[PDB]
Formats: C-alpha cells, structure tokens, sequence
C-alpha cells in the first residue's frame, strides 16, 4: 500500500527538469503520475528541486496549514515549481491543464518518523 | 519583518537528523538558510535537537552573554551540533565551508513572550 511519503513524491516531485518543461508538461505529467485516474485533479503543483532539498523544508519555517493544523513548513529559499490548473474545456477522461512555471517558496505538511513531506499546502 | 526568534530558528535550528550525513552539509545548509546571499557568513552553528529542547534552555543555567547582557542561558545537557566555518580559500559567491560535528553545551540569549532563544552565543 502506497506510503504517504511515496504518494507525495508521485504527486509533487519532478527533480528531472529545472523548469516548466513545455506547454504540454501538465497534460503529460498529470496523466503519467496517475492524477487523472478517478477524476481530473483540478490543481496540482510539481517541485523541480532535489528530494533532499524538499525533505529539508520539514526543518524550516513553521507556519499554520490552510486546514488549521500546525505541521506546515515554508521553504526559506524559493524553489522552481510548476502549477497545473484544469481548463474549462477539460472533460474527464480527457483532462486538460494550463502549465505555469514559477519560482516561489513552498509550504508542505510534514509527518512521521522520519519527519517528511506528506502534503503540498501552498506556494507563496 | 523577520522576528529575532524566527531568525534564530532559520540560522541555527536543524532538528532534521541527530548529526550531518556529509562533508557537504555546511555548503548546502549555509545556502538553504540564506546565509550566503550578499556575502559568505564566516561562522555558524546548527543545533540538531528538537525545537522544544532548545527552547527549554531558557529555563536552565543563567550566564552572562558575550555582549555583557544577563539574559544568556547554558544548556545543562550536551546537544548534537554542527559547526560550519568558512575555508581560508572561500570566495563569494562560491562560499565554501568545513563541516564539523560535535556534542556540546549551547549558550543562547533568550527574550520575549514566549521566552525563547533569539541569539546563539557559543558552544562549550
């Protein structure tokens, strides 16, 4: 059964490219990472930094999570990210996305021993 | 505007592990915590204990601070730390550091409500 840590890696990590990649990126990546399986996931962010650098955020700036939980952490440095946002034309099972590149601080929720990212909360 | 307590956590707290895995820890950490932006910060210590354990130092042994203030506190126990010191040949912007692990008492200045560390004074 997929661990929460592994699910975060599948849904949110893409170290293999420095940036957006292409206008196609979100269409390809939302499908290949199985985020269009049961429904079109309406929004999803991929982080283009090393796994060790994203795991290290769990030791950085503690901030409130959107859901009111206390276990969220904001990166001190900006990170290369890609935001995927479902289009209006997008109809399951043909999920369509706008690909946007940004350099922003990430906010992730961390849990466990070891203490690792398990949810992507926000970028700022 | 960053609070002194927040600046202490950014510059000095790395609760992640109980040491530092590689000789490259300080090069990476001095980067990730924004301590190489304008210039290489020459010397900096990271503490690998829980935030709660470090905050509890503010209730431990009262000692004078280097600057002659009276609000410094020495940890009763030794703590896992990493000393980062810039090499003799280090030239901004390629800030280069020797990483050294140690188990030492820490001395911190405490202030505010809550009464928490706001400055790292020394390890002994």
């Amino acid at each position: 059964k997929e661990t929460a840590a592994a699910k975060f890696e599948r849904q949110h990590m893409d170290s293999s490219t420095s940036a957006a990649s292409s206008s196609n990126y979100c269409n390809q990546m939302m499908k290949s990472r199985n985020l269009t399986k049961d429904r079109c996931k309406p929004v999803n962010t991929f982080v283009h930094e090393s796994l060790a650098d994203v795991q290290a955020v769990c030791s950085q700036k503690n901030v409130a999570c959107k859901n009111g939980q206390t276990n969220c952490y904001q990166s001190y440095s900006t990170m290369s990210i890609t935001d995927c946002r479902e289009t209006g034309s997008s109809k399951y099972p043909n999920c369509a996305y706008k690909t946007t590149q940004a350099n922003k601080h990430i906010i992730v929720a961390c849990e466990g021993n070891p203490y690792v990212p398990v949810h992507f909360d926000a970028s700022v």
